[PDB]
């Protein structure tokens, strides 16, 4: 039993359109901020590589959905470009061949038996918005919802499962740092706060707007697919417990406390850490954005899942680090790893599997339950077909699902493996391999060739179980 997927369980695998599509110019799609940095800061990325062809998913969508059907997916997650659908931002004009080209993969995965869910925001903001501010600029919250109305009133009568946005944990952090993820603006503790909050506003207007103009008609889902690393307590004692608590609140609390508790609003912990390291350093006020308390009544519950993006876990321990200000500085927990993890082709990445049950039940605690979609897990290495780390990182994480869903009673009700192809790592370029598929990108074909976890993933798709030779 605690080796059997629930009947109602869905599997699949996951993608986002800058690391996939390519056809970055193509056929009246605008600029993103991804074309911007992978253009103008090639130091930024290894290899000097873009996303100007990636995968090429733009031309070759029916060999994705394919090599999908030959994997036996259920779900297929995919991300919609903002600028390939609005080239401008704003919603004054619509490109009818990104209209077009998102209609042919729903209508194609759904006429092969695969139900699509869709991110709305995977990290490839329209430069011309980015130009005001970019996610800092509350402005930004209006347009989210008015790019969301596009997508519902396109494709929502296809579509049931929504995404608004994808790890924002992580694309905030594209104010933190000069060379860093796109935008590469360095304002850490102050701009990347900025961002999560207008983050958090956007995703409350995309959820009211659905309720309000599409979900009697079209029956479906939102939400939010939030990152997180487990974070171990370096020792027992109850000030490194304490530490990783702060560092749940910090990375994961920051936003889903606001959406998925009863209280909303952030954190106390970081409102009370930001504003006393704030007045500490002289500013008059919190570095800390703030919600009022009609907005903190209007985000709360905007939500009909909660979607986890997971990987690794790290240490703990009681301190303070980093520099003044910084949102690890304000987390209060000194974070490492341990040298006896297994590693990956990730600087950040250790194969830490009884982390993700650990996350789950902290999850189910904190926020009462919520039904959990894996929405992102994998692994990287730097090449080869007999993957047998990646097979080894899937086969464990599944087990250690599967024991959070059958012994501990975590309402998970899907999962979609990170990725279904190798692709544009972001800042790696393509030297991290994180796919189930092999890509040749000397090969302007851009074949995608089935590696041994894809053969596994698929056995475990079509039996609905953890083959024996994989169990304890
Ligand atoms: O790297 C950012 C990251 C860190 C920890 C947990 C999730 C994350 O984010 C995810 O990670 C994947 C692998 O890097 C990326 O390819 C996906 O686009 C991203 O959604
Ligand atoms: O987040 C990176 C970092 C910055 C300053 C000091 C120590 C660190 O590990
Ligand atoms: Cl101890
Ligand atoms: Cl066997
Ligand atoms: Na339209």
């Amino acid at each position: 039993t605690v080796y059997t997927f629930p009947d109602e369980f869905k599997l699949g695998a996951a993608t986002a359109s800058y690391q996939i599509e390519g056809a970055w110019d193509e056929n009246g799609k605008g600029p993103n901020i991804w074309d911007t940095l992978t253009h103008e800061h090639p130091d930024y990325v290894v290899d000097g590589a873009t996303g100007d062809i990636a995968d090429d998913s733009y031309h070759l969508y029916k060999e994705d959905v394919k090599i999908l059907k030959e994997l036996g997916a259920q779900v297929y997650r995919f991300s919609i470009s903002w600028a390939r659908v609005l080239p401008e931002g704003h919603d004054n004009i619509v490109n009818q061949d990104g209209i077009d080209y998102y209609n042919n993969l729903i209508n194609e995965l759904l006429a092969n038996g695969i139900e699509p869910m869709v991110t709305m925001y995977h990290w490839d903001l329209p430069q011309a918005l980015q130009d005001l501010g970019g996610w800092p600029n509350l402005v930004l919250a209006k347009y989210s919802e008015n790019y969301a109305r596009v997508l519902f009133k396109n494709f929502g009568d296809r579509v049931k499962l929504w995404l608004t946005f994808n790890s924002p944990l992580t694309f905030m952090d594209g104010y933190a740092s000069e060379i860093g993820m796109a935008p590469s603006i360095n304002t850490p503790g102050i701009g990347d706060y900025l961002a999560a909050h207008t983050v958090i506003h956007a995703h409350a207007r995309i959820y009211h707007l659905y309720d309000q103009e599409f979900r009697a008609e079209q029956g479906g889902k939102v939400g939010i697919s939030l990152n997180i690393n487990w974070c171990e307590p370096a020792t027992n004692s109850a000030e490194d417990r304490a530490s990783c608590e702060n560092y749940q609140q910090f990375n994961l609390g920051l936003y889903a406390h606001p959406i998925f508790t009863e209280e909303g609003d952030y954190p106390a912990v970081l409102k009370d850490r930001v504003s006393r390291n704030s007045a500490d350093e002289g500013y008059t006020d919190s570095r800390l954005p703030q919600f009022t308390a009609e907005e903190v009544e209007y985000i709360r519950g905007t939500h009909d899942f909660l979607g986890i993006n997971f990987y690794t876990a790290l240490l703990g321990k009681s301190g303070v680090e980093g520099y003044e200000p910084s949102r690890y500085r304000d987390s209060g927990v000194i974070l490492t790893q341990d040298a006896a993890w297994p590693i990956s082709a990730s600087s950040w990445l250790k194969v830490v599997p009884w982390g993700f049950r650990k996350e789950l039940n902290w999850i189910k605690n904190e926020y009462n339950n919520p039904p959990v979609f894996i929405t992102e897990n994998g692994f990287s290495d730097y090449g080869g077909l007999n993957d047998t780390g990646r097979v080894h990182y899937y086969t464990e994480h599944l087990k250690e699902m599967l024991k959070a869903i059958h012994e501990d009673g975590v309402n998970v009700i899907g999962y979609t493996a990170w990725s279904l192809m190798d692709n544009f790592e972001w800042l790696r370029g393509y030297s991290e391999k994180f796919g189930i598929y092999a890509v040749d990108f000397e090969d302007p074909a851009r074949p995608r060739i089935p590696k041994e976890s894809a053969k596994v993933l698929a056995e475990i798709m079509n039996t609905r179980k953890i083959p024996e030779r994989f169990r304890d």
